[PDB]
Formats: structure tokens, C-alpha cells, sequence
């Protein structure tokens, strides 16, 4: 339990791409001893809990449950610039516009 | 499946230029025994979808897949500093002027 | 006594992961010689007391008590891009909706 | 064909400076058998496309083909912090004040 | 003259954490063959005058004087997201509600 | 006649502080043989020229010719967060508060 890259330590920079990562958590998850459908539990929770807040705020969003490719796109915009230009319009255009909050 | 690359992944960093990455973009295919017509999934939209949003957003912004010397003049746009001197204001008048959302 | 690396000095990288410097702090806190008891506390304090104003800002947030599986899980959040990402919009805010001082 | 150091995979990192990128330019063009006026798409454009927009909204003003003496000076506007002494302001003044969008 | 780490050139990185780079200042230090009160200008003015304008600032704030610790303490926030989550957002208001300009 | 690092091409980094590239510039000027008049000319313009804009609107600000003393106080600003911290509430106020262009 917790031997060295079991999962609970994996981390994805905030420089670190998600489907780079991702191969550091994949590869690992092998490196662990957990059944398939515990690994499941690793990708698609841990892979968003654990992972660059650009991803863990989006597969939290998209929600748990939704296909690795809805997430591989979807956190794809990981990557700061990439995602920062969507973060900046949506936080940009929350605080004022749309989440104007009173 | 886990073989060095078979352009199922390959990546572009969200600072790293597109022109870094079309070379690795294209390293990979070089050892993929991809078939010409078969890498136009691999020029086109792997070049488009992981491959940094800056190129995801240019290569939307001239069309998906443009000739390597339209996606790539415009998408020398991409990199954090490549992407802020453009991309920033635009953004910036996303939120306020251009595509101000009520 | 209180040599380098015990835990004196462990600082942590402002942009580095909560959980890698923790891994600093923890990996290192073995080459400080503590009771079982005379570490934790050195874990939920000198741990949010030296470390990256995210995660202690964070590790503050969430309140002490919250086992590093939830500590993790909130300063996960710690990052550029990904304290940024969550503290555009918040910061953004913090002027304008929710701590706008007069 | 998939020979690096040709131009068409020279680079200037986003953050990178004109300058340091200049001798990316030139040097890779030392093991390029060119033509002097050859090299002249790069000198001018391919300097301009891939050396980091940073310059390339700077040459787009200054013009491209500028001197060395004059991109040089010009493009020593290019630059992490280096460029944010003036660009910053300038987009901040390309959406609300100088080339507003209405 | 020139000599190596006299204090004269040492200096912490625009991101480097305020003690990080003191363990420089401090390290060559005792190599620079001086009195306690002459450290003292290396620790009072320099260390503020190198120490990375995060808490260049800071320092001043709080006043020269202050303890080591109590610099430290101020100087956690120092830091890239880690003096931008504290400062930035100092910064954002600046512009709006407590540095706004007349 | 322009060798290497004849101060003709001496270059600060747009992050290395001005403080690193001065160390550049004089001792590539022992490099370069020249008298001290002539380094002087060196020291005061070039060193302002082709030294990080960040220390071109410092020394410009400051005014020529200022002590190296000086101008590193300054240009201690120098440098990402670093300069930064001074130059986003200075550029942001060029817009909108002290240099608003109408
Ligand atoms: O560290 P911060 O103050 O948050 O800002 C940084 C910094 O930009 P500055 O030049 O303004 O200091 C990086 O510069 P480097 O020192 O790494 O060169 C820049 O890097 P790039 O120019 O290479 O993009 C990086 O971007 P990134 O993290 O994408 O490398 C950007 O951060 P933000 O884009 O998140 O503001
Ligand atoms: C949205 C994102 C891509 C991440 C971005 C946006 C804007 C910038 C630069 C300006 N800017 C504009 C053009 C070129 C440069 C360059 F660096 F290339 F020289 C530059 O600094 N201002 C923001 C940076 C930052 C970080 C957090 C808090 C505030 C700010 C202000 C940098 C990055």
C-alpha cells in the first residue's frame, strides 16, 4: 500500500499534459496490484482527483462515469495556455457575466 | 497497444511549438506502419485534438487539417508567449467586447 | 539537531505539488528523529506553515483534521495553471463579489 | 526529407527573445547548404512565422526583413517579462482602448 | 572584486522561494571572510535588494530589522503562484479598490 | 573584430536578472579588448540596448548612465514575478488609470 507509484502518489503537473500523465498513472497502475474494476476507481475518480486542477475541475464537470474519450478531449484543453484560454474567458466572463454572483 | 507510439496519443506541449511537435507528431509515424491515407487521421485531427487547444483552436480557425504550411504558419500563434501575444487580447475582448455572453 | 532537511527548513516549491513537497517533508521527516507523536504535528502545522501559499491557504481552508487523503484532494487544487485555474475566477471575485472590501 | 536543422523546424521558444533565436536561425543554416538570397524566406519570414509571436506581433509592426541592428532591438521587445514590460499594456489596450472592437 | 558569491552578485530566482535562496546568500556568506555586523548588510539590505522583487517588497514591508523567521514567515507567500495567489490578487485591486488611481 | 561576445552581441535573458547579464557583459568585456572610455559606452547604452526590456524601461526610467548601484536597485525589478509585480499594476494602469489614451 502505497508502494512507490500505486496511484495514491500519481500527480500530473500543471505543465504536464493529461494524456501525459495519464501514462504515468496507466503504466503505474500495472506497477499496482488492483483488479480491473478497482483500477477503474483509479482512472476515473483518482484520474480526476489526483491529477492538475485543469483535469480535476473538468472530468468533475464532464462528471465521473463519462468515457476516458469524453475526458481525453475534454482535457485535452490541459495544458496551461491551451486550458488557461478557456479558464480565462469562463472565470473572465463568470465573475462578470454568467456566474455574477450577488 | 503500448508499443512506442502509434499515433493514438502522440503529443504537443501546451508551451511547445507546433513545429517542435508536427516533427514528433511525424516521428511517431515514421515508426507507425501507418498508411498514407490512414495518416490523415494522424495529420488532420491528431495534429488538431491533442496537440495543444492553440493549434486546436487555429487549425479551427483556418479548418481542420489545413496543408502543413496553413495549419503551421498559423499555428507558429501557439506556445504560452506564442499564443498570449495573439490570443490574450482576443480573449480579452472574448469576455468584454467580440463575444461579451448575456 | 535540527539539522538540514528534517523538517526546519522543508520548503516548498510555490508552483511545486503539494503532495511532492509533502513527499519532501515526509521522505525527509524520517531524517528527523521524532516520536510518533512529536511528527504529526509537525505533519498538519509545519507542513501548512512553510508550504506553498496555495496549499496552506488550502490546508487552512479545509480546516485541520483532514487526513492527507483529503488534504491532498483540495490542495490538488495548488498549481499555476492549477491554483490559477481555480483562483481566476475566485480572485477575480474576491474584489468584485465576494470580499469586495468598502 | 525529415532532416532537422533545415528552418523548416527551426524554433524560438515562446519565451525565448528574438536574439536567442536569431542564431537558431542562423547556425541551422550553417548545416543547411543554402543560397544566401535562399535563406532569405527565413532571414525574413520563417524568422518572422516560427520565432515566437512575441516577435512575430513586433516584426508585424517593425515589418519583417528589419536589420539585424533593427529586429534585433526591436525584437529585444520579445521576452518572458521582457515583452510584458510593453505587451502586456498593449493587448490590455488592443481590446478597451487603441483597437477596441465594437 | 568579482569575487565569487560575495553577497555582491548573489541572488534568489524571480520565482525562487525567499529562504531557498537565502541558503545561498548564507552558504557563500560564511565563506566571505566578514564580521558579524558586515553580514549584517548582506542580510539586512542585500538579502532585500537580490531576494527576488516578491519579496523585495515585502521585506520593506514589513521593515528591515525583522527576524530571519519573521521575513520567512512574510516571505512564504514569495513564490510564483505562491506570491501571485497572496500579491496578484493584491495587484487585481490595485487597478479596482485599494491601489486605484486618481 | 565582432568576435563572440564583443558586447555587440552581449544578451540578458528576458527572465535572467539584470544583475546575471551584467555579469555577462563585463566580464565578456574583459573578453573584449577595449578601452575603458570606450566599455563606458558599452556599460551605459549597450548594457541598456540589448539587456531585457524589463531593464530597458528601468534604466530609461531611471536615466542613463545611472550607478550600476542604481540601476540594479531597480532592475533588481528585473525578472518574471519580479518584474512583474511592479509592471502588471504598471502596464494595467497604462490603460486604464495613468497613460489612458484617447
Ligand atoms: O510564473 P508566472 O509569473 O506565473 O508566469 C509564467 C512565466 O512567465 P513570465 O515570463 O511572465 O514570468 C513563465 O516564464 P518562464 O520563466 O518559464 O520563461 C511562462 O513561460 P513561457 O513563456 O515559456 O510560456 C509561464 O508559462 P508556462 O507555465 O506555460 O511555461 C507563465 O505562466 P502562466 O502562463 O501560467 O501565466
Ligand atoms: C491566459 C494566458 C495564456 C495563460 C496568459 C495571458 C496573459 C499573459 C500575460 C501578458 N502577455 C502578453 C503577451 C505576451 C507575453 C509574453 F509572456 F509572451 F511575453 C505576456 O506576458 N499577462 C498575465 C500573466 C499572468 C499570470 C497570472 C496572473 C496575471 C497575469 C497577467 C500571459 C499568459
Amino acid at each position: 500500500g502505497g508502494s512507490p507509484t500505486s496511484i495514491l502518489d500519481i500527480r500530473q503537473g500543471p505543465k504536464e499534459p493529461f494524456r501525459d500523465y495519464v501514462d504515468r498513472f496507466y503504466k503505474t497502475l500495472r506497477a499496482e496490484q488492483a483488479s480491473q474494476e478497482v483500477k477503474n476507481w483509479m482512472t476515473e475518480t483518482l484520474l480526476v482527483q489526483n491529477a492538475n486542477p485543469d483535469c480535476k475541475t473538468i472530468l468533475k464537470a464532464l462528471g465521473p462515469g463519462a468515457t476516458l474519450e469524453e475526458m481525453m478531449t475534454a482535457c485535452q484543453g490541459v495544458g496551461g495556455p491551451g486550458h488557461k484560454a478557456r479558464v480565462l474567458a469562463e472565470a473572465m466572463s463568470q465573475v462578470t457575466n454568467t456566474a455574477t454572483i450577488m
